[PDB]
């Protein structure tokens, strides 16, 4: 029932319900012969919704929106972006163009900038060092230290104790590191251990791509990293 490159139909975004007002949704970049997935998060907070990451581009991130309003039907009023890279912050531009306030660090701020990506419009205070945390709505949004990239952000939603990773989390079926052209393999581990340290009640722990897991995933990360 998760959604996978098997079954989410051609340039089609999915939205999979996790937990109370907490889903994840699912968008799909075929890149040579190879379909990918990519996760982000949906956070209701009171009669509005927060996103965590665009749907990896333009096309996606409108079929997200009208997914999002057919499905739930609440406003996506904000969001916040988990690193510079373009399944994070590309289409960003949409989500402006739908009224939606885009957040993220000023570090990804900078990072997108160079990178010649897209940047969400508001920055994040209080997380420049490795271990800060902010409460934004109904989710804390935590600064681990460097890892897939040394902006990488994760996100809790204590309520409900669901963990979205991002990509300094691999799935479970995830044996190599993947792309770690930005990535601090030297840092990755210690910045894993924080998050085990900060969120060990976590029930549900959500990778940038692929599937859903527990808080396994973590050690599991370490493992495919060192
Ligand atoms: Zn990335």
């Amino acid at each position: 029932e998760y959604p996978t490159v098997d079954d989410i139909p051609v340039g089609e975004v999915r939205l999979y319900k996790i937990g109370d007002g907490v889903w994840s949704h699912i968008a799909t970049q075929k890149l040579g012969d190879t379909v990918y997935s990519s996760n982000g998060l949906i956070v209701r907070d009171a009669d509005e919704l927060l996103l965590i990451d665009t749907a990896w581009g333009a096309k996606n991130t409108v079929a997200l929106l009208a997914e999002i309003e057919k499905q739930i039907g609440l406003p996506v009023t904000r969001s916040i972006s988990t690193h510079f890279h373009d399944d994070r912050v590309g289409g960003v531009d949409v989500l402006r163009a739908a009224g939606v306030a885009t957040y993220t660090s000023p570090l990804t701020r900078q990072l997108a900038e160079a990178a010649g990506n897209e940047v969400p419009a508001h920055s994040l205070k209080a997380l420049s060092s490795s271990g800060d945390v902010v409460r934004f709505g109904p989710v804390e949004v935590f600064y681990p230290g460097a890892a897939h990239s040394g902006d990488n952000l994760v996100v809790y939603v204590p309520a409900v104790r669901v963990l979205f990773g991002g990509c300094a989390v691999h799935e479970a079926s995830r044996e190599s590191a993947g792309n770690v052209a930005d990535a601090n393999l030297a840092e990755w581990p210690a910045t894993i251990k924080r998050i085990q340290q900060r969120y060990p009640e976590a029930e549900v722990v959500i990778p940038g791509h692929g599937l859903p897991g527990g808080l396994e995933l973590l050690q599991h990360t370490t493992n495919v990293v060192k």
